[PDB]
């Protein structure tokens, strides 16, 4: 069960998850961020302030994740922002 490799894989995924909201919460505008990785996809949704076109935004985020966690598609890569 806890230290099989369907457990750890989730551990992992978390510890990845946990850094790109860390990196994502570093980016101006984005005052937090949360990542979801489902496996294979990945989720973002960021509370961004407006300082630049929201496509332009999402598709810098969607850069970011991939250069900074390599193993999803880009297409299979989604971020959502607030307000």
């Amino acid at each position: 069960h806890m230290s099989s490799p369907r457990a750890e894989k989730a551990r992992l995924y978390s510890a990845i998850e946990q850094r790109l909201e860390q990196s994502l919460q570093t980016m101006e505008g984005v005052l937090s961020a949360r990542v979801h990785i489902s496996y294979v996809h990945l989720s973002a949704l960021a509370v961004y302030e407006r300082g630049s076109p929201l496509a332009h935004q999402i598709s810098d985020i969607k850069r970011f994740l991939k250069n900074s966690f390599a193993d999803v598609d880009y297409d299979n890569i989604s971020v959502v922002l607030s307000e």
